[PDB]
Formats: C-alpha cells, structure tokens, sequence
C-alpha cells in the first residue's frame, strides 16, 4: 500500500508511487526521475497517465518500453495544467531529466516536492522566488551535520589532473570508471575529453545514454573499445579481481588501470580533503573513490530552507526508524528558530 508521504492532498496525484499496484484515487502518476528505487513497477503493461521530463519520457519508452500514449512530457519553467490543477516542473541538478514539482492547489495551499535534489543557491532565482510555499517534501539523504563533501567542480577537477598525469608518464595506461544508473555523466565525459579519446561501453549503457539530451553525444561516446582509453563498466566490476579480469581482454594494449569508484559521501571525508586523496593500490591497477555527490551537503539544504521558509516540511529520505525522524525533527526547529520564520 501507498505510504503517505508519496500522496498530494486535494489531488488526483501521486508523486513516485509505481510499486503498490493501482492507487486508490491516482489519475495521474509523476514520476520525478529514472532511479530505480523510484520507478520501481512501470512497464510496458503500465496503462495509467504519466508525468515527467523529456529526458524521463525517452528513458520510459526506450529502456522499460512503456507505450507512447501514456507517457505526458512537460517542458521545464513553464506553468502547465493537469487534471485541472497547475503544476511546474523545475531542474532538480540531480541526474538528467530529474525534477522538482510545484502544485498549486484548487484551495490556495502551494506544495513543492523536489524529489531527489542537489540544493543550489540558483534556486532561489527560478520561479520559485515569487511566492509562499506552505508544505515541503524534501529530499533529506544528507539531513545531519556529519554530512560534508566538495563541490562537483573540485571533485572534477581531482580526477581531469589525476587522470592527464597518469596518463602522460605512462601512455599505455588505461581508465576505467564505474557506473550503476544514471548521474554523475561528467566524471567519465570529463576524463575522456582531457585524454582526447571518446568513452567506450556495452551497448545497453550506449543505450542509455543516447536517452540523456546530452549535446554533440555522438561526438563523446562510443561502443568500440578497441578505438578509447576511457571505459566504462559495471560498479560492481570495479576492484582488483574484475579489473584484472578486463585488462586481460584489452589484447596487451595496456599494462596500467587507473580506475575512478565514484561514490556518495563516505566516513573519510569526516578526515581527508580532496586534495589528498589517496588510491588503493595492487601491482599494476589502481583505484580511486571519489565522493562526488547528487544530493545536497547539510550545509547546502539547510540554505535552501531557511530561505524557502516553508510552513510545513515532510521529509521522504530516512523515515524508516524512530532515531532518524526525531534527529530530522530537531534539525528544522533549530533552522526556523534561527531565522525566525
Ligand atoms: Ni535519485
């Protein structure tokens, strides 16, 4: 059964809600990005409206083959109506084609649910800035003040060096760099384009990526591995044994692996700046993490709500034990008290 915190009130709506069967009352399903844990159900036995991105709609047609008659794409920034209530669709700066949604209820109420969301200071100069929103549903992955991690552009800019030297001792290194969804497409765009090499893959992630609205793509990527010096594979390919494994296959082209784990935060960053960041290391491979985030730091979510100042929050991340929603809780008292709203 549809658990609360994914129904709007004085709607037909629900908002990720595609793994509990047909909802009582739902006449029209959003869908705020291609994540599995948030698509989870669709397919091309889905027969319900649903609303979404561009980029989401391309990826529902072409990788789960929902039919073309269901899938509704709203363009971005632009007051839209559906089923009689206007909605908004806003850049989440999550993955591609990911959006925050603004309802406009028949009764006055403003509602925005961001979905999964990296908060930005750009944000307070969208269609937001104009009006009062009474209720939030906010993306609280990283809601506690452990959580601290560098901008994207500081983590790019650790791997393009890392990556141009390595590469320049050695020039029959290989890169590998993992990957097990959608996001975090410029670690693996950004190395490729210093190297000067397109970016070799399977031909499901080929796939995937010809969905994305990315421009001049064809220039960028490629399902040849023979032709790049960039590749990527699977994330759980990414340690010593699966990487020996595909080194074996390159027909002694290589006899280096430089190899890039990007991951969410992780506890070394309680301890070691990016700057710093060592690789674990076995013979000839080697493999870097790299905490390069889609979600918002504590630092940049709380900015963002202390400006919204919304009436009401409901968090959807972490609200599965007493422990997390009470920390949460404690977290947006202090927020509202010391701005004052
Ligand atoms: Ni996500």
């Amino acid at each position: 059964t549809c658990p609360f915190y994914k129904k709007i009130p004085g709607t037909g709506f629900t908002v990720d809600a595609f793994q509990y069967g047909v909802v009582e009352g739902c006449t029209a399903y959003f869908l705020t990005h291609f994540h599995s844990d948030h698509y989870a159900g669709l397919s091309k036995h889905f027969t319900f409206p649903v609303y979404c991105s561009e980029i989401t709609g391309n990826l529902l047609k072409n990788k789960l083959h929902v039919q073309e008659q269901y899938i509704h794409p709203l363009p971005l920034d632009t007051e839209c109506i559906v089923n009689g209530v206007k909605v908004v669709l806003l850049d989440a700066n999550h993955c591609p084609g990911a959006v925050m949604i603004l309802f406009y209820l028949p009764n006055g109420t403003v509602i925005l649910h961001t979905g999964d969301f990296r908060a930005d200071p750009s944000m307070e100069r969208s269609l937001l800035a104009d009006q009062k929103v009474h209720m939030l549903y906010l993306d609280t992955t990283y809601c506690s003040p452990e959580y601290t991690f560098p901008s994207q552009q500081e983590v790019i800019r650790f791997a393009i060096n890392t990556a141009f030297e390595a590469v320049t001792l050695n020039p029959h290194a290989l890169v590998v760099c993992g990957t097990y969804s959608i996001g975090k497409e410029k670690v693996f765009l950004a190395i490729a384009d210093v190297l000067g090499s397109k970016v070799g893959m399977s031909q499901e992630k080929y796939k995937t990526l010809q969905c994305l609205n990315i421009p001049e793509i064809n220039s960028l990527i490629t399902t040849d591995m023979c032709s790049s010096l960039v590749h990527l594979l699977p994330m759980m390919q990414i340690n010593f044994k699966g990487l020996q494994s595909h080194l074996k296959k390159c027909g002694g082209k290589y006899n280096q692996i430089l190899a890039f784990r990007p991951t969410g935060w992780t506890h070394s960053n309680k301890f070691t700046r990016i700057a710093d960041v060592i690789p674990q290391t076995k013979g000839n491979i080697s493999i870097y993490g790299i905490p390069y985030s889609e979600h918002s730091s504590y630092l940049e979510m709380k900015r963002f709500v202390q400006w919204l100042k919304p009436q009401k929050i409901i968090p959807t991340v972490n609200v599965g034990t007493w422990k997390s929603r009470s920390t949460m809780e404690k977290y947006f008292r202090e927020w509202k008290l010391e701005a004052g709203y």
